């Protein structure tokens, strides 16, 4: 994979010019796009900017995120050829930093369950995960140093795990969702894909200008709390193998690791995530459901058809449950710095299964809002397995520092 | 003004036909548009729908809210002729209920300070307020029974007061802002304009299906806490005249009224509203400011230019203050059911002043998020003056019930 942090340093010293860096990316996309199919649109004329911390850094943009110079089709025929008037604020954050918007990456229809045609970079016979399919696949195939995606369930962490890339779903609302096709406004969170945790840090620093992302360095002897989310059921063997391998590497690296239980309030929050998500989806996709029902991809069409009856009452009750979960979760972080858990149920499903993977081990955290980071651990049968590093809400910097620590620990 | 509830009852009994009701609005619009200029565009072909509680109900939509069959120009030349692919979720809530989208009402450029051409229905030489200028004016001129607008500072309560219409800014995030041009995602809240509190209630019931808005009746012996927002500066005589009239009427009607000073934490929240609003506006309008700077209307362009230096650090601190403010405001509602205060500084400013009015008495509540309702009280020199009823967050129903009680109290 291409490291944004590495390119930044070489461009800064003058060893690499922004133009050359961008040509590197176009060439990398050209080299594997025909086999991975990670881009809805590759702008071959995209050029490097002359200044800014991200000059020479090519970025892929999930196609539910508005761009003014390229179409934003939401991964649906309903939006075929749709051209937004403006670039989404997060896209402008990248452009203002000197970055190059090299193309739009594939997204499942309206960021839901319907598979895209994108293939896993590690084995084209498997899913790259979803819904940020293209962003994860592009970074995983070494095409680009950075890519934006979104997460409502686990659309960021899961595909990152499946494609073996580092990724972060920042604290809820740190990054604006303006210009980001909404599925659930209570959940939707913009995320980033990169080679390693340090690349994510540099990306967030340039996009936000927040000092918390400046000077980040690997954490030391972190206090890790292991949670296996039993409420979501048992994970597949490969996922547990990756977790055990991560715990051992962390310990031998000097970290204190303890298995912790999550408050009942948190278990309940995981349970009602679907209520909040699906109820809001019906309001957020009202026009599509009412005027273009049959044109909505099959799986999403079915999920919507099966949730039309959700009431404002059970919705409010679910939101109340979610708020109680957030409160008590914070308590868990009084004795531990970060939580360590699964990033996905196991290795990426075969494409033949027509599934982007079960988001059950990701959804709770999107509702709680905590910053989550995927750390590639190993591969089973050639398929990547990762672990998810979670810090307290607003502690994104620490999540990245511990992830970096974990990466070094795994490399021994 | 036209009453939504009135129309509903007459249509439900068969006493009035939906087509007749719509023909009446078309007539009312044609009768005064050359005088008021409240519509960017009027769809004369708009007809009543066959079913739903809002069939026969003509609705005006502030032009920053997306419509699929009519342009959405944001009150800016930058979006001249812009045509959204879909109807915003709040527009669908109305359409699914059987309402008729009769047209797009004028909005200041990107819902900020730059005056539109719209004039006050009560006095053509005066401003109708802003930024929901057209919705307040159209409803105030008896053109339509309902209109949607938005509030970031006091873009709903203020123009409603200036134009003498009832209006409500529901609790924050109750109505989705998907498809609503963002100014500040921490503040932007959709609102409704109608003739009376009851009209607002029936409107929210149809849009949301929330039982809380069904069967609402005037409150009995409401416990009112009066706040003059000293931290907001010196109010104009007319405004105070209106508040005292409201207090006297409520007392005679059986309400218990007591004066109360808001906590320092709340005063602080009021002070930092501009920080949150303006820092976020730079992100939300990044594309416009970076690519079409000189095309941004004068006053908004000026405010953005003066605030480019706002930092993430002071923004975070402002949000901390906001949270402290919300926490301590909640305690205030332990002894009172609602708070009563000014809806604006005084009577609507003359158009010659090139000002849609100062939102200093509105902005705090938009940040706190509580439901706010404007109650027309009296007129000084022919210009309307209203008072603002505010309830605990999530208790929009009680705010409308108390507003209703207050309307009946004033009617003696």
């Amino acid at each position: 994979m291409i490291s944004l942090a590495d390119l930044q340093r070489r461009i800064e010293t003058g060893e690499l010019s922004p133009n050359a860096a961008i040509a590197q990316s176009h060439a990398a996309i050209e080299a594997r796009e025909k086999e991975v199919h990670a881009f809805v649109r590759h702008d071959k004329s995209a050029r490097a900017q002359a200044s800014g911390p991200l000059r020479g850094i090519a970025v892929g943009i999930k196609d539910i995120i508005d761009t003014a110079n390229m179409p934003t089709e939401m991964g649906s025929e309903i939006y075929r050829g749709w051209q937004p008037r403006s670039d989404a604020p997060v896209v402008m954050m990248l452009k203002r930093a000197g970055a190059t918007i090299i193309g739009k990456t594939t997204t499942t229809a309206f960021a839901s369950r319907d598979p895209t045609a994108t293939l896993n970079p590690h084995n084209t016979g498997h899913s790259p995960g979803g819904s940020s399919s293209g962003s994860a696949a592009a970074v995983g195939a070494g095409m680009i140093p950075l890519a934006l995606g979104t997460q409502t369930g686990g659309c960021v962490i899961r595909p990152a795990a499946y494609c073996g890339t580092a990724a972060i779903k920042p604290s809820f609302r740190m990054l604006p969702t303006v210009g980001v096709k909404c599925y659930s406004w209570a959940l939707d969170t913009v995320g980033l894909f990169g080679a390693r945790a340090e690349d994510l840090a540099r990306g967030l620093l340039a996009m936000t200008g927040r000092s918390e992302f400046s000077g980040i360095v690997p954490a030391k002897a972190p206090r890790i709390g292991v949670v296996r989310q039993e409420f979501a059921g048992a994970v597949e063997p490969a996922a547990e193998q990756g977790l055990q391998a991560a715990i051992k590497a962390a310990e031998r690296a000097g970290a204190s690791v303890q298995a912790i239980d999550l408050p009942e309030a948190v278990h309940e929050a995981w349970r009602i995530h679907p209520i909040i998500q699906d109820f809001e989806a019906h309001r957020a996709l009202a026009w599509e459901f009412s005027e273009h029902h049959d044109e909505i991809a099959p799986m999403l069409r079915a999920s919507l058809d099966a949730t039309v009856g959700l009431t404002p009452k059970e919705y409010d009750e679910a939101r109340r449950i979610g708020r109680r979960g957030r409160r008590e979760l914070g308590e868990v972080f009084e004795g531990v710095d970060v939580l360590l858990t699964y990033s996905a149920p196991g290795t990426a499903p075969a494409k033949a299964l027509a599934s982007t993977g079960d988001p059950r081990y990701n959804r709770l955290w999107t509702l709680m809002g905590n910053p989550c980071v995927n750390v590639p651990v190993l591969k089973v049968g050639g398929l990547p397995i990762g672990v998810q590093v979670i810090a307290r809400f607003g502690n994104d910097a620490h999540a990245l520092a511990t992830a970096w620590f974990l990466e070094d620990a795994l490399a021994k």
